[PDB]
């Protein structure tokens, strides 16, 4: 295949016509670093009261009319997606149009006063809804290609060995390592159930890092496997339907199944898939299941091996329990409370329900334990070997039936596998159809990695990607395979000392549970 190289054609965003701008600067042998502007704030797009988004414009009846009897005139805007029957999403409820934030500010603070806070509206853009919009964008692209970069890129896990804690920022990690650019990675637990400071961050779905399985598939998800081929140069591929098997077994040979690795909050699995029970199995991104038998192993890079999970469910009912397990597979100790930190190379179990009896039956000091790993992309196994990293998050983006496909690795409309809690359009319309930050990954036909990142959620300076957008991005580019990374607040990129993202959290760059970070 011919060498990659930025197209000279206008990207895939807005319509054809507007002005843009693409940079490129060298940063190493076989890497590269872009930064495109397009586009410019439409005269319009505009700034609105946002009173919700409905599943049906009769749901709005009660609220628009009820917002009309207390004067004030109201605006009914169709979500610009569909679910897959090609129905509506939904329907925002507005009022006004408005050249700036302020003024929108302004609009909905009447209207809690006079609604007597029946009525706390926010405001939106609806440069931001993804119907056809003149932008502005900002794209960020770093491209690698193996055949000739001594750069290797590498899967960062918070802090090195800090899972648990609050994330890493993008720019921490790059100092941290001494990365010549970094970008964020996949999806992470970000859930604040018990109001701490930050959520507790841990990598999720199937996560490795130099042959070690740090965190379980989430279920029929993609990822980028990050490999060494026999030339010895890297090799990135994006695999489709990550599945993990973890299995503890006692020397009888009874066995039980571990859900996952190194997560926070024992019994909560937040975008359900194969470690949930409750409403679904299926995975379902942001959706919160639970396992009250859940059963899941804290080793050395959960805070740093000083403690293992302390927090579980709060509507868990029923018997906890932990055991600690030495480097050579026996049982320490057992005993009803969690958070226990691992023996030297050793490991802590913790469970719920038929998982915590199942560990307090195994609590005899020196009880022999085993676990096997095993870790396949559709159905072929992937060896958990020295120089194999892997980051699972989604969708692909390189298919012909991006809806269809996206909803069957759970991105959907509906929560998968709940009968018709199914519906889902209001997440669908936020999460897939409007325009938010995002990350992705894919490689182009010679084998050149590509790390994009498009920033945000800020009408005045970029707008962001839809998820279709995205594809649309990534295929432009050359990239012939594509998987969406983490996105939002998570996205960002820094080359050197410069980030040249501009992260979408009002707080600033958010900490994240893993980066992709290209070493020198």
């Amino acid at each position: 295949a011919q060498r990659w190289a930025m197209p000279g054609t206008e990207l895939p965003l807005g319509p054809q016509g507007l002005a843009q701008s693409v940079s490129t600067q060298t940063l190493a042998a076989g890497v590269a670093y872009y930064q495109i502007k397009r586009g410019a704030a439409s005269a319009a797009d505009f700034w609105t009261v946002n009173l919700g988004f409905y599943a049906t414009q009769a749901a709005a009846q009660a609220d628009a009319a009820n917002l009309a009897a207390a004067g004030f005139a109201t605006r009914v805007d169709a979500s610009a997606g569909t679910d897959l029957q090609g129905k509506v999403l939904g329907y925002w409820l507005s009022a006004g149009r408005y050249a700036t934030q302020a003024e929108a500010t302004a609009a909905a603070a009447r209207i809690a006063q006079a609604t007597q806070n029946r009525y706390k509206p926010g405001t939106r853009h609806t440069s931001l809804a993804g119907a056809p919009t003149t932008g502005p964008w900002i794209v960020n692209v770093l491209a690698i290609d193996p055949s000739r970069a001594g750069a290797a890129l590498s899967l960062a896990l918070p802090g090195g060995n800090d899972l648990g804690a609050g994330g890493e920022t993008v720019s921490a990690a790059r100092a941290r390592v001494n990365a010549l650019a970094g970008v964020n990675g996949g999806f992470f637990t970000n859930i604040n159930p018990f109001g701490a400071p930050l959520p507790p961050r841990s990598p999720v779905g199937a996560t490795v890092v130099d042959g070690r399985l740090v965190a379980a598939a989430i279920g029929r998800r993609p990822g980028l496997l990050l490999a060494r081929d026999a030339n010895g140069r890297q090799r990135a591929t994006v695999v489709r339907n990550l599945a993990t098997a973890i299995t503890l077994t006692d020397a009888q040979g009874r066995a039980i199944a571990v859900q996952t690795l190194n997560r926070p909050i024992l019994g909560t699995v937040v975008n359900c898939g194969a470690q949930a029970r409750t409403p679904t199995s299926e995975p379902a991104q942001d959706t919160v299941c639970t396992n009250y038998d859940d059963l899941v192993m804290y080793d050395s890079l959960y805070l740093r091996g000083g403690a293992s999970n302390t927090l579980v469910d709060a509507g868990y009912q029923g018997a906890r329990y932990e055991l600690v397990v030495d480097a050579n597979g026996a049982v320490v100790a057992g005993h009803a409370t969690l958070g226990a930190p691992p023996p030297p190379n050793g490991y802590v179990l913790q469970g719920l329900g038929a998982s915590a009896a199942w560990l307090q039956a195994h609590a005899t000091p020196g009880t022999r334990l085993a676990v096997s790993r095993r870790l396949s992309a559709d159905g072929a196994d992937l060896a958990l070997a020295s120089g194999t990293s892997l980051v699972e998050a989604g969708p692909t983006l390189s298919v012909p039936n991006l809806a269809q496909s996206a909803a069957q690795e759970g991105f959907a409309p509906t929560v998968g596998g709940v009968d018709a809690a199914a519906a889902n359009g209001n997440w669908y319309n936020g999460w897939y159809v409007a325009r938010n930050g995002r990350t992705a990954a894919g490689v182009a036909a010679d084998g050149t990695i590509l790390l994009v990142e498009i920033d945000g959620r800020q009408p005045t300076l970029s707008v962001g990607t839809s998820i279709p957008e995205t594809a649309a991005v990534m295929a432009w580019l050359g990239a012939t395979s594509a998987v969406n990374l983490d996105g939002g607040g998570s996205s960002n990129m820094v080359v050197g000392g410069k980030m040249v993202g501009h992260p979408s959290d009002a707080v600033g760059e958010r900490g994240v549970g893993d980066t992709l970070m290209l070493l020198p």
